[PDB]
């Protein structure tokens, strides 16, 4: 038969207590007056001199009656002002033992804790702002990501990160651009008292309903940025970071989210980016690969110029597409939603977005607002224009006259009602003539078969000057053209306007085709000066 | 020291006397039970304190398991009710800022107000054998407080049932109170409930939840998954996302419902099948787009519509309802999308696959398959059963249909284009007498306002209004251009009845007046009602 | 006040221990020398003869001091080489008691354990590769899915599956293609030592941050396949399986993911498919319904021919669309991303993809690379071509001359600059003429109203032979046509080229309209031989 040896109230009373093999004792709390970290202990004479402070304490082996490793069982004193060394022993023990770590009371740390690989740490606190919290009492990262991949694989479940002094510290920081790789942030809250929510090189990390800056334990006057992932081009780039139902509120730095090194695949599913006060943009990134917003909100950012601003050199890499798929955007920014610093890229898709604008939709690298050349598609969008808002030629539900996209190429199309006046159209300007001189207008060729015999119709509108206006001398010519080898065939079907050259400014010309298949215009009568032609082709001929 | 002893109930602990530091083991909160048990240390400073959970006449709960359980708050498994125990549990867990765990199935006849920051979880089985909470009265299991007082919560793996089918609900709002910033992780909603959730949801995500698959007791009145009623302007149901959720066997007027122009309700890979709703699957007075990104909408043969939008478009509206890659095997009986407002919402069907016993959309005026409501229709496959119809909407098996109503591009290269009404204008009711002149269209430069225009016009004039078999017809080819007040028109050619041999012949000579109007003058005996159709080319447009 | 009776060190010491009603004992571990499976026990004389091995042991009732059911409390011996019978009792106990099961130490099994319905089993191990593991010491499935729906409803949280011998065993297998239905795989890791990660018929299963084949405990030379779900057509189909942020690396079988029976709705949100060595494709499936990739990576698979290859008979079912929405694709395969076995289907959408190609974009069932007829849409894509890469006529950001899609039909459209030369175009070949003979070219009719009076202009380009080339005899004709009942009206507005028939090879013709509304050409002069016509219509007339 075996009886209970006794009960102890602290770890100091356990190490000084002597026993024999098989004896079991009850410890009520790691420290006196506490109930946390307590556990049953069985004595082992083989390890009587072993005392690591957690599992074995001078022969007393932890029995894990609760089946869970807690930070209190590693020396975390709730009455103490600091728990840094206790947390370090907790991460080292939980990872070396290959078991999850549980934070059972709010910790306060003044020294960083390096993130050991495969760390799974969870909190048993309340919901959202009353979750199990870890506060940084100094201007130091709560966790330090190791260099290279030494911190790869981790799990952070329902933990809150605060700072004792507003505008200091961060939850994570990387040494030598170390990778915070293959991690999960489940319902983690990042208090606005932090200077940076996450200042580590993130890769392959998913965020499940995290919160950045909604709640604020102490006032932050320096600034708050949600994420800053800085890496190295080619070897350590911030990649594959997805956000589900996350919230980004009350930012005060130059941007809320930032990453460089042409990091790839940052996407936001049903996220909420509102009530920020960023000075430049909500997302400032030197990135490649597309960036997509699948549902969510981008609103209430009246003082932020841009929603997203891409940087870098397009020769090295670029974002091809930024898609806003069904985003509620009630005043998302103040200047333009998408700001480009490279030419042409990125393109934008606004699919079913809804809200009111005090800004432009996009801005090119040269400052052109609402550049349709940057609009890959714009369908089913509803935008009301407030003071400062503009859409330009971009199509909306209330502005059907705009364009859905810049260009589309199809191999076939059936359009019932088509409106296109510059169809097979070519413009040639600065056609300077003297009396009776000849000037080439365009080159004729078969549009499908190279070097083949062409044949079609030409509508030429010649005017005096460069661009037509009210009272501009005009003339129209209808020409049938075709070729058989060196033989050129042109027939003027008709004409109208000032076609006789009664004055120098009259666009009067006779048409021919030379040996180079060039449509040549010869001045008629007194015609002389600078003219401009516009050719509209039909059939098996093109004017280039 | 030594262990003081073992007790079998809470009443045995409070009647037990002790001194400071003494530790006792309680085996269960009530006699004959092994739940709610914990170690207790005596504290003479709190000898008169007895809240029933943490301190019991000086005995402080030691949390040997490290978790707060509803059984440790007075929940008696042998008792028929646990209402007062649950209220004390949520109040204790929230005030202590720690998670609450439901360790056995609860039965409640009085509501429990949702305290803020409540994290409550269950340790039961999977799906239908999860930790369950049954309402033994027609009352909400949880009551959301008014305003934002219930904001922040977490519900993990909890099933909600009703002792009587067709009664009670898991959640209800006081004065349209906000159920804000919550998460429903693998929560099951039994069909015995009258409503799965009858609260004003906002900023809530649903992770693999189930609505109405399982049924504990027969419900003859009806089951609705979600009904969120709010207040316009101040409390609107917004930002509610559903991932991999299941909605089966609904029997009310709809399965999902929200009003007040609530925004951003999206469904990722959800399953809406086997329902028996009388009106629609989703009946909502909503604004902002609504999206279905993957999933199923099928087996709803008795449900008229899949989604039906309501409200006034002047206040707000849904701009787009996108069905992105949805498997739709008989999703409804009349039309997938039913509109109450004109024009809005537009619809996108991207890669959908299934069989139709209904139309695709129905406008506010009842027009089935109104292509004006189709923002895009690409890569869809729909098999037509009895009652199914697609109209002019394009499918993989019906390429003759249209992908969309309209698209505007600044540039385009189309290899093979089919467009006969290109730069086309029709003018009817052109009544002529012998030699009279009637304007047909206004000419202008199509890109530069007021500039000199110049191009060609193809005019097809007919007798009457609309062409038919044997209709007198005539075609004219005209070159036009202008220089200030000077108008230049040249008839390149003509064909047909162009001489006016009879009154019904569409014979006209063409001119341009000072108002830049293309004027037709009757030729010969031409008199009566005629109609023209103009096709322009070049720097001229007929308006 | 009753005192604690004593302390026990094993389950065998409890069953041999006698007691009276109400007495409580403490067991330190289920087996001697162990601290797991321990719990408090209270004696019940009514159940003195009951001994199920977990809850009641010869009258001693388990008190659940920790409040959690563990596999160690069901007979799992850490010192034993096998835990199969203990695991089987654990699933039977946890499901019959309707409470979650916890694996507190790594298990090793040589016999399968059938999946009881509603099983919720979790692990308390580390993160990712150091998670709580279950190893199969034989060529057997770790879990066996029951036939039909008998295993429906389950939850697997943070568990890892390994094999003692590389290339053997699997985590799941189905009896009679039984349904692994309504399950969740949360952060589960599948070691590459397995022959198959999952070889069961999956349906209504979601995968949350799972890993397939990144880590390899022991060397696998036979092969590793991530998922293979084989079902029955009509009755047992693998449906409704969604993957969020999952990783698929280093496959060595014929494919990485496989399912048949025209299973529906397999989607991949922000998944990672890279560094595989698959022999045929990454995804080989006989599937129906669309397949979508919303963000993620498909790269570094230089030895894999295809990314996805659909099979089956389109009469039974087919995939209508395979969408790659914003996918990073740096060398995703070696021949073609999409391989079709059926005609026409599936269609492909590449929306904002970014990467480098050593392959084609698609390959049809007849082997045609980059068949534009299979491209439903291709917008904002950036693809750099390496050796073996090709896009054909598919449009990219750097190759704007390509097509975004094969065809689009709109009821209305406003295009500022339209380039379309085969507009309202018809070609008729093999027009064989003798001296003065007549041959029909096309049928004329109203394009909107059936049988109504048509009226418009026709541009006809007649050539000698069939297809135009350099030096081909050509002639152009401009015709105004209209009809009034049996009366046909045609007027040659003009002509150009070899229109007089001076030689036999000249395309010289006179145009008329017969009673069948056919545009008839009559040879002029000496014209005789093989000719071809191309007609371009305008107005209320069409040439068919
Ligand atoms: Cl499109
Ligand atoms: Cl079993
Ligand atoms: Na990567
Ligand atoms: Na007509």
């Amino acid at each position: 038969l075996m009886n209970l040896k006794g009960v102890v109230n602290s770890k100091v009373e356990l190490e000084g207590l002597s026993g024999s093999d098989g004896q079991v004792v009850l410890m009520t709390g790691y420290y006196a007056g506490q109930y946390m970290g307590g556990d049953h202990f069985k004595y082992d004479s083989t390890q009587a001199l072993i005392n690591n402070g957690v599992t074995v304490i001078n022969g007393w082996v932890k029995q894990f009656s609760a089946g869970v490793l807690t930070v209190s069982a590693c020396g975390a004193d709730p009455s103490a002002s600091d728990h840094s060394a206790a947390l370090d022993l907790a991460v080292n023990t939980a990872t070396s033992l290959k078991r999850k770590l549980v934070v059972d009371f709010d910790l306060r740390v003044n020294t960083t804790t390096e993130l050991d690989a495969t760390l799974r740490i969870e909190g048993d606190g309340g919901a959202v702002q009353f979750s199990r919290s870890i506060t940084a009492t100094a201007d130091i990262p709560i966790f330090t990501v190791k260099a290279g991949f030494s911190s790869e694989s981790s799990y952070f479940g329902k933990l809150m990160f605060k700072a004792s002094t507003g505008g200091t510290a961060t939850a994570f920081r990387s040494t030598s651009n170390g990778y915070l790789s293959q991690s999960t942030f489940d319902h983690c809250v990042f208090d606005r008292s932090l200077r940076y929510g996450i200042d580590a090189n993130l890769i392959l990390c998913d965020f499940q309903k995290c919160d950045f800056g909604t709640y604020m334990s102490t006032t932050n006057s320096i600034g708050f940025k949600a994420i800053r992932s800085l890496g190295v081009v080619g070897t350590r780039e911030p990649n594959a970071n997805t956000f589900y139902n996350c919230i980004f509120r009350k930012g005060t730095d130059d941007c809320m989210i930032e990453w460089d090194s042409y990091g790839t695949q940052w996407h936001f599913f049903a996220c909420d980016l509102e009530q920020n006060l960023c000075t430049e943009a909500l997302i400032k990134c030197t990135a490649s690969s597309p960036i997509m917003f699948v549902g969510g909100y981008i609103e209430a950012n009246t003082s932020t110029p841009y929603v997203i601003k891409t940087l870098g050199n397009s020769a090295t890499g670029f974002v091809p597409l930024i898609k806003f798929q069904g985003i509620h955007m009630n005043r998302p920014c103040s200047v333009a939603i998408g700001k480009n610093t490279m030419a042409n890229y990125p393109k934008y898709i606004f699919e079913g977005c809804y809200g009111q604008l005090i800004s432009a939709v996009v801005e090119s690298s040269t400052g052109v607002l609402n550049d349709v050349a940057l609009i890959e598609n714009s369908i089913a969008n509803h935008f009301t224009l407030a003071t400062g808002g503009s859409i330009g030629d971009i199509r909306t539900l209330t502005m059907p006259s705009g364009f859905n996209a810049d260009s589309r190429n199809f191999q076939a199309a059936k359009i019932t009602n088509l409106t296109s006046y510059k169809h097979n159209y070519k413009k040639t300007i600065n056609r300077d003539f003297t009396v009776g001189s000849s000037v080439g207008v365009a080159s004729l060729s078969h549009p499908s078969i190279s070097g083949a015999s062409y044949g079609g119709r030409l509508l030429v509108n010649a005017i005096f000057g460069t661009t037509a206006a009210a009272g501009t001398n005009s003339a129209v010519y209808e020409l049938l053209v075709t070729s058989v080898g060196t033989a050129k065939y042109i027939s003027q079907i008709g004409s109208a306007g000032l076609t006789s050259g009664a004055a120098a400014s009259h666009p009067s010309f006779t048409w021919s085709i030379n040996s180079s298949n060039v449509l040549v215009a010869t001045a008629v009568g007194s015609t002389a000066g600078r003219f401009a032609m516009e050719v509209f082709t039909t059939g098996n001929v093109q004017a280039t």
